[PDB]
């Protein structure tokens, strides 16, 4: 159920990793992925290895949760490629519209929250 | 189970909102919260209203998931106040060490992912 | 120097810890800092010092620059900016950050 | 006059908020807004409510100052959708070329200022 | 102008869309841009143009500045920087962003 | 020599990675590192593995260049822990005051550069 297949980063070609991402992200596959396959295939496999290290096939959180965390982060940090990728990832996993919209509301709240958290020095002088 | 009580942002004093946050965040309560209570209580209630709008008491995601999304975002954006607040929030909810550590690994992966997503213009010229 | 004195002048307790260090170890950089500041915000320019300060304050809050938030907060108080104006600036920075998340949401909304 | 009508968040539908934003932002309207109107009207209404809470009619700052603060933040944070929206808002409000260019210079200076603000640990060892 | 020509010179297809616009509508800002750049990176300074370019490239990637990533990428290719050096710079920027998350994790780790 | 020993990620415990980081970073060691060693050794080992993957012994760039790139990124992103760590790393490697100050000037210029890079939409309407 992971983004890339069991042990795919251990392959002797970048093909399995690339195929799984194209397959699981569809139109949301970042433009940089095919470019890595072509110009830095080792870095693409390292990308897959690192992804799996963080999110093992049978880990602490389910795929829904992992995807929504990644989606929230992408939105809060303004990573267009990651927002598109996780939105499509979520669609293919069949995550619900209500869950995706709540994630969006949460990312929006988080950014607002951070401003207040950074406001102490200002509040102190009022 | 929410961060602030049912309809607390509708109160005629900021006290319920403040108490619930101090209670639910403990030592992780951001320094700016008490300052808001003192100097801009209306903004503190607006903070609580907005929090509840994004995460209704019976919403699309459970409190564990909401907290981990907020935690991931805080870590990825470097909001020290939000990282401390969500870490304590998670502790009080009894979230597992394995779930928190996986969230940390995910936030770390997300930031690495974003760099690759921003790398297309560079990869294109190699 | 006078670039250092003037800054300690209008910032007080909000003077960034890095400013004295620059004066001590990289005076040329402290002068360049003063020069670029004046280029961006000249005397008798397009905006008054109040608006300039509120814009810098808004940005500092939105970007999480602890040193600039404190510095612009003290600067604002020295200029006599009202509590209402400073709190409105904080609400605006808070909304700007929320606004940017919605601005980045098109790719997600498209798939719903 | 504000970006959206006061109390429009209490409207039966999101129509009034959408029309006001389209009119005031023109070609600068973020593509996300029409999508919210279509798929998450409640969030578009909350967007309007939150906007008017921060910037009420006859508040502490005039629309020119509010717009330049938002534009400065947009440039400093690299929010493309906000830069475009506030530039069009500014144009429609009739803000001067000189004021807008000074805002750009200030946002640029702010980002440079922050780097020096974060330099204490480095200068410390020099 | 020559500040504009020189930039189109060493950046080519990677010249930011904003540079010609500045030349057209805010020439004074384009000159200031050129002046501050030279102040930060003078001829015969502390670092060679290769290192300077890789540092700017690393930063652009880490901060998500699309215009600077493209601009520094083209600049690097014009200077003849090797593919290995540019890919190593990308891996480094990627690691720096990962490093910063761990750097911000103390408050979380403390509660485990 | 690199921040940590090559292949140390395969060590039975995190001890070697921890000792090398403490020695090479000194007082600049982030407080998170000892905590990882105590509570999430696997992540400290992966941190070392990922570090050496990006920066292998005898790679394309020398340690001076690698350190200044990391320092520049740290300053530009406001990562306090990284600024302190790379400043101490630089000092221990014996990097010149002039090189470090030029890196600070470059990071400052980079942040200013980015604002202009994001200004097209605004300049467009001027």
């Amino acid at each position: 159920s992971g983004l890339v297949p069991r042990g795919s980063h251990m392959d002797r070609t970048h093909e399995r990793v690339l195929q799984a991402m194209a397959e699981n992200l569809g139109e949301g596959l970042p433009r940089a992925i095919p470019l890595l396959a072509e110009k830095a295939p080792g870095l693409l496999l390292e990308h897959g290895r690192s992804w799996t290290y963080a999110m093992p096939e049978k880990g602490a959180l389910d795929e829904k949760t992992r995807t929504l965390i990644l989606l929230g982060i992408a939105l809060a940090t303004g990573s267009e490629a990651c927002v598109k990728a996780m939105a499509h990832r979520a669609k293919r996993l069949g995550l619900s519209k209500e869950a995706l919209l709540e994630t969006l509301k949460i990312a929006r709240q988080a950014q607002a929250n951070a401003v207040l958290g950074h406001a102490a020095p200002l509040l102190e002088v009022l």
